[PDB]
């Protein structure tokens, strides 16, 4: 029923050129049903093309499947060379053969379902096609050449199948099936798995619940020794982060973006949107009840400065949790991703160490809010000394991502030798140190008059437009890969763009150029002294401005990285 | 992955011993190979026992097969002698031919489950019978199932295919004019049970609507602790028919889960029928609405706009939810559950079903809502003595305790005159009546409470007399006759029934004891909230028992529809 949905949904993304087109044979039936009058050879000239449009499919995927099987067959002896030299070789060599033939079932798995819902949507189609035309030449058409193609008579996938699962067995698991196909299974992939019900209601709780919470929030703003909006912005940005997290991944699994190969995660167990949002659901329920009791300070014993704390350390507690609950694997793969990003010079940089160190640049407030929090219960417990003065390693907690992507793309430098991109990168990013370096000695300046302060002004003027340009360019040429020559349609974008709409390309366009201006203004004021009076205000409405940039970005960039190689993470 | 929990949740609970054991054989197969040690004797000997009983129940699936088959040819039959009848006949017409299609659809619908119990048997079978091969490392099944299984009458046989395409195009050529997309949008069936989830949608709207609502009581309970007219009775009717809604949702989930077909035995549609879901989403959203209702009275953040405003309209928009003519918010329930009202509250003139017994039942249990409405019609008579409408007690009060209890007492008495079977009807007819009489008793009491006429101690014995007499008769009534229990034939199950649905027996006896104590609770409330009785402590009272009325009406609920399914008990079906 309603096949159409159904062939969207379970076709894979890379493939999708490769499938039957069911829609356009729909097309096809109606248009000539609306345009039927003479009328038995009109219908007989439409019988021959929709004959010939068939058989232009099925030879495209017996090509297709041929190829394929032929690339299936090479990979399954290349793997068996590998496990017997491994076997002439006798723990790490086993784990990683294991999971490359995971990979090898999975892609085997992903081609049988292929030609099984090739095969079907030739029957559905064909059926169809009788139904309206009130001829049962279809059918014969279906029994005599589908019935016989080879992508549907051929059982060679099934005994490549067959075979993998009793190597994996006899010599990788030690004769027994149980361990097997555990692992190795490929249970229900990509959008056709819906999501478990129990999330959604959770999800859907903590929504509702965050949002009673917030309006409870602002009414007792509006009708109500520690600064409240500094402490939280770090929290708020990390649940809004996340929210827009959930609102990626939702529209990478919509919109075809195969994120889970480019991240390097498991095909099998992926975490879904929904997971995402229930997590960001349950931190900002906690942000929203902390932020309540430091308000109303419900237990007058209880001092005020232990809400935020409390949450903030189980929020640490939460991401550390030695237990395998809460989400564990997902857990352990961010804190493998963290600790590789900060000491990033000492790892192979991958997409993954790449992307979170810009999510990290994007998020620096969160560090410089915690630098703030330090300062403060150092020296407050001259009035306002933290936020009237600036230093020095203020501007290094500052550049600290700008830090970890300028290693990382030097460290890509050194691996792969190609200065111009690495290179470039590496510059755009310390267009930052520039000037917040620059920033700072005006703002220290300001207050001990040294004759130069307005050509550290200007300086910082002209590193601040530099860096803005800089980035701009980057994000929109490289990251996203606009403004490409081969824009055959799409002006102003590339030749191929998977999203629905481009009037979604213009606008996320606009509002980049605008918020990469709005950031930058943003860490200049936040780095440094240069607005002591609505200096905070504006950091704080920039801030979510930020990530919601930062949020367009990973869209497109994945969106990029998916089409082209841009990142060159693969080879 | 796993064809144990697939089967169990695609069988059709009617025919839940119909279908192959596949858990037993599962069962089997592990006890066989833990007790393997000579050897290969002791397997030929399991095989073979194993493949006697793999024969015993292909008999039982060839036998059930024909019975159902031949079932269904003669419901094609007649079905097709009603038609010609119908068509040599030709707004009582237009009634008879959508009695027909409803019936057509039926007996297309039970054709549709005897070919999911042709191929769900097969399927079992199959994945049976290789589960044994593997586990005993030899290739003997598939032979056994080639032989036997795969040319068994149940598996070559394609009678049903004929019957369904015959069924089909007799439908769309003398039904529909010709029309086979319309005829099929009726004939086809969606998955059944819990086949298909709830869209997503819908549960994520449930899980918000939860989430609000549990943060706007806990809102309410902190601005009540912290920070003209009764409140309580205004909002312990709209309280009370929330948590009902939400109650009933579970009801409906518990019902789906253990196997309960209430959908046939409320007479709803199977193809499209609501949801425990969508129960819990309209059972949010009315509790969200409630508690926002509330926290304006509590603050009453606009000084224009009376108070008074905040509660009607809460209540206005629940009817207006209810009687929106407009196909937007479940029309379809919603209309169903109006001509269910429109037939319960006119019972004495309409044929007496299982739906309008349940819900004369439900409207018994959910008294308080009309005690309420009437106390708020006083009030607004009389208070706008000072509180004249909670001091004393007038007939039109008693009248109004009593009509759900009127409702079922004449459901009972057509009952009788429909079938003239005495015992059943006339027992629950005075199963009601006792309410009548201890609300009666009760009234006097109250009302020679003021007046020294010497007979208001007489009137409070009789009071007490008929309160614990009307609470043994309706507890008698729900264990022995609603609930089925306390029967002879159980043998094993002590104090239950022979055949029970619901996992737990511990499920049973805590009922029957919440339902003892919840019904002495629940006489207590009437008779306090009827009339004065405690003058100073009955509203408290009320209000704490109300909830618990709901709570063991949902309980009851629960077991009537378990009984219903097992035995005929309310005798609604042939
Ligand atoms: C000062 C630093 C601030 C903290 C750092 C910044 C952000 C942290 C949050 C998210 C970054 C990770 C986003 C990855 C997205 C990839 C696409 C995708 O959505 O794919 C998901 C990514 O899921 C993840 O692994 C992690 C997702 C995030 C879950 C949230 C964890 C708690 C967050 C709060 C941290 C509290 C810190 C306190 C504040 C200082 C695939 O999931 P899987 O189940 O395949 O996981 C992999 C399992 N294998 C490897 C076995 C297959
Ligand atoms: C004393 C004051 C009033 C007391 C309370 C009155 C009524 C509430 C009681 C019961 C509601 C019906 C429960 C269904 C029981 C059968 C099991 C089942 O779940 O069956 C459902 C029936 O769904 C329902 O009926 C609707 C469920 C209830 C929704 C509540 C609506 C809002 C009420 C507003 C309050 C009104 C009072 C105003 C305030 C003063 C299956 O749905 P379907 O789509 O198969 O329906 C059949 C439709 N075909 C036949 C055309 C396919
Ligand atoms: O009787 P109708 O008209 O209500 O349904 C018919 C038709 O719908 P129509 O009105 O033309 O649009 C099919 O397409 P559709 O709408 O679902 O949509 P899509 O174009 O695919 O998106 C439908 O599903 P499907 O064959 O395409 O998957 C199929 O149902 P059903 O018997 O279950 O088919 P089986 O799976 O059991 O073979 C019926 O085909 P016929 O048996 O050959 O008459
Ligand atoms: O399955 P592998 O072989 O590829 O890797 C598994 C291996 O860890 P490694 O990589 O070698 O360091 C196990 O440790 P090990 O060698 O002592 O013993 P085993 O013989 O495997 O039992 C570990 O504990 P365990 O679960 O198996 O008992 C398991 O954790 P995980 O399932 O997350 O946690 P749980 O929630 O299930 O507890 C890993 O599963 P994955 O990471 O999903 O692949
Ligand atoms: O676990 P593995 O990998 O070593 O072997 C599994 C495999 O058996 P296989 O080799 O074909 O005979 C499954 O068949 P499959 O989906 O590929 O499909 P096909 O029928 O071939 O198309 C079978 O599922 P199922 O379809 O019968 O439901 C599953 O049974 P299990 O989960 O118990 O579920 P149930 O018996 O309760 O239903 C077996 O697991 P275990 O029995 O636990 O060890
Ligand atoms: O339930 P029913 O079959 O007894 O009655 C149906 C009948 O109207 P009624 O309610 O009897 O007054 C239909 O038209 P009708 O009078 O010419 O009679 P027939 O039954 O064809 O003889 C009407 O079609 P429409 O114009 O809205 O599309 C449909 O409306 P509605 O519920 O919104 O359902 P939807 O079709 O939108 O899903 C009703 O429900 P259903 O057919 O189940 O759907
Ligand atoms: C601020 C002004 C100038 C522009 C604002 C444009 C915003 C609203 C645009 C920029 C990028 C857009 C997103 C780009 C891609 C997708 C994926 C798709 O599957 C759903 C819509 C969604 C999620 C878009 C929603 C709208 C969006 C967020
Ligand atoms: C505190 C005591 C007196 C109350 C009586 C015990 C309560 C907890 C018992 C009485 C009947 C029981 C229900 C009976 C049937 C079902 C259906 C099943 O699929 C899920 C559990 C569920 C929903 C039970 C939950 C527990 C329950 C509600």
């Amino acid at each position: 029923m309603k096949f159409a949905e159904h062939l969207s949904a379970h076709i894979t993304p890379e493939w999708r050129k490769q499938y039957i087109q069911y829609e356009a044979f729909k097309d096809m039936l109606y248009s000539a049903q609306d345009q039927a009058p003479t009328v038995k050879r009109y219908f007989a000239k439409f019988e021959e093309k929709f004959f010939q449009t068939c058989e232009k499919e099925l030879a495209k995927i017996n090509t297709f499947y041929s190829e394929k099987l032929a690339e299936a067959q090479r990979r399954f002896a290349t793997l068996q060379n590998e496990l017997q030299s491994s076997l002439d070789a006798q723990h790490r060599n086993i784990k990683d053969l294991k999971l490359a033939f995971s990979e090898f079932y999975l892609s085997l798995i992903l081609l049988q379902n292929y030609q099984n819902l090739n095969f079907t949507g030739f029957r559905k189609i064909l059926k169809k096609h009788d139904k309206i035309l009130e001829t049962s030449r279809g059918a014969d058409w279906r029994v005599a050449h589908v019935e016989v193609a080879p992508f549907y008579t051929c059982k060679k996938i099934n005994q490549l199948i067959s075979e993998t699962e009793a190597v994996v067995t006899n010599e990788l698991e030690d004769g027994d099936r149980q361990k097997a196909m555990k692992r190795l299974r490929v249970p229900p992939l990509g959008a056709a798995q819906p999501a478990p019900a129990w999330t959604t209601f959770r999800v859907g709780l903590f929504c509702g619940i965050f949002i009673v919470l917030n309006i409870t929030l602002v009414l007792a703003a509006v009708f109500k020794i520690w600064p409240l909006i500094r402490i939280y912005r770090g929290g708020f940005l990390l649940i809004e982060f996340l929210f827009l997290l959930g609102i990626n991944t939702y529209g990478w699994r919509q919109a075809g973006v195969n994120h889970v190969l480019i991240f390097e995660l498991n095909p099998r167990s992926n975490l879904s949107h929904q997971h995402l949002f229930e997590i960001a659901g349950f931190l900002g329920i906690l942000w929203c009840l902390s932020l309540l009791a430091c308000f109303f300070a419900p237990i007058s014993v209880i001092p005020t400065y232990v809400y935020p704390l409390a949450l903030y350390g189980f929020m640490v507690f939460f991401l550390i949790n030695p237990t395998k609950t809460f989400y564990y694997k997902s857990r352990f793969w961010l804190l493998k991703l963290l600790f590789r990003v900060f000491t990033a010079p000492f790892h192979k940089v991958g997409f993954a160490d790449f992307w979170l160190a810009d999510q990290l640049n994007s998020l620096s407030v969160i560090l410089m809010d915690l630098e703030y929090m330090i300062c403060f219960y150092s020296l407050e417990l001259e009035s306002g000394i933290c936020h009237k003065y600036t230093y020095g390693v203020r501007a290094i907690v500052q550049c600290i991502p700008a830090w970890l992507r300028f290693i990382q793309c030097l460290r890509r430098y050194r691996d792969t030798k190609r200065a111009f991109p690495h290179l470039v990168n590496a510059g755009k990013y310390s267009t930052t140190f520039f000037m917040v370096t620059f920033a700072a000695l005006y703002s220290t300046h300001k207050e001990r008059g040294h004759s130069d302060t307005m050509v550290f002004f200007y300086l910082w003027i002209v590193f601040y437009i530099i860096s803005s340009c800089y980035t701009l360019i980057w994000d929109l040429k490289m990251d996203w890969g606009l403004f490409d020559k081969n824009a055959g349609e799409n002006t102003f974008l590339r030749e191929e763009i998977v999203y629905p709409q481009k009037a979604y390309y213009y606008c996320a366009i606009i509002e980049d150029v605008i918020l990469r201006f709005a950031w930058t203004i943003q860490i200049s004021i936040t780095s440094t002294t240069l607005l002591p009076h609505s200096g905070d205000i504006i950091a704080t409405v920039f801030a979510p401005l930020e990530v919601f940039r930062r949020f367009v970005w990973n869209f497109f960039r994945l969106e990029n990285e998916h089409l082209n190689n841009c990142g060159e993470f693969r080879a």
